């Protein structure tokens, strides 16, 4: 029972979640027998651009607590020149890990998760943030509710949007839409739109190639087909927005 003190409360480390070096995440038990995830960042070897990115992310996380429960809760934290400890709610599992296991998903589960994803991502767009790099590992399943863990601020090409390829000034909220689209698309067809494309240079070229038509096979839910098609238009101006997705039949009508 290795221990950690945060703002005067003692946690018992149960185990580590994943690996990582510079940051580590741990499952812990407090005095009230409640589980929490504690993120540990070692700052010993970190420059100022890096520090400032960490500090900005903690600010947005702490600020957006009050605006949506589809952002992971942050109960407390400690920050010193040497380290950061952040006491968060524990998710069951990350969306990525889960998708790799699961064969099919209940359609109601899919829909419910989708709305969670939109509620989260909309909340960050409302505060001027665009993630730019959304993937399934950015979401954590907590009691059958998806919650967003990272804002992309702090320091697989399959979910990467055309705008972000054309850059490497042009990343807007529409870019996050493409990425959520990609994630929904796996959730409906078992693969991202370009998994089958082998080389990385080939994927990147297919994401931006107007002549590369994305397969949408027909499915019972014709509305879902339409959301996938709208998220995944190559021109951001043509591409559906999040406020529009929240008003879409897929989300609104059973
Ligand atoms: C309850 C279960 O929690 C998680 C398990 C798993 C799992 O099965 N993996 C990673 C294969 C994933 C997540 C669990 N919960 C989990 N994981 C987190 O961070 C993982 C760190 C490692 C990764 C790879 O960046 C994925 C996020 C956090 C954070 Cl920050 C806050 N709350 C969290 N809850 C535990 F491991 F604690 F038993």
């Amino acid at each position: 029972n290795e221990c950690i003190s945060v703002k005067g409360r003692i946690y018992s480390i149960l185990k580590q979640i994943g690996s990582g070096g510079s940051s580590k995440v741990f499952q812990v038990l407090n005095e009230k027998k409640q589980i929490y995830a504690i993120k540990y960042v070692n700052l010993e070897e970190a420059d100022n651009q890096t520090l400032d990115s960490y500090r900005n992310e903690i600010a947005y996380l702490n600020k957006l607590q009050q605006h949506s429960d589809k952002i992971i809760r942050l109960y407390d934290y400690e920050i010193t020149d040497q380290y950061i400890y952040m006491v968060m709610e524990c998710g069951n599992i990350d969306l990525n890990s889960w998708l790799k296991k699961k064969k099919s998903i209940d359609p109601w589960e899919r829909k419910s998760y989708w709305k969670n994803m939109l509620e989260a991502v909309h909340t960050i767009h409302q505060h001027g943030i665009v993630h730019s790099d959304l993937k399934p590992a950015n979401f954590l399943i907590v009691d059958g509710m998806l919650k967003l863990i990272d804002f992309g601020i702090a320091n697989t090409v399959n979910y990467m949007p055309p705008e972000a390829i054309k850059d490497m000034s042009k990343i807007s909220p529409k870019s996050d839409v493409w990425s959520l689209g990609c994630i929904l698309y796996y959730m409906t067809y078992g693969k991202t739109p370009f998994q089958q494309i082998i080389n990385q240079i080939s994927k990147l070229h297919a994401i931006i190639d107007p002549n590369h038509e994305i397969e949408f096979p027909d499915i019972p839910e014709k509305d879902l087909q339409d959301v996938l098609k709208c998220c995944l238009k190559r021109d951001p101006k043509q591409r559906i927005s999040i406020p529009e997705l929240l008003a879409h039949p897929y989300v609104q009508i059973q």
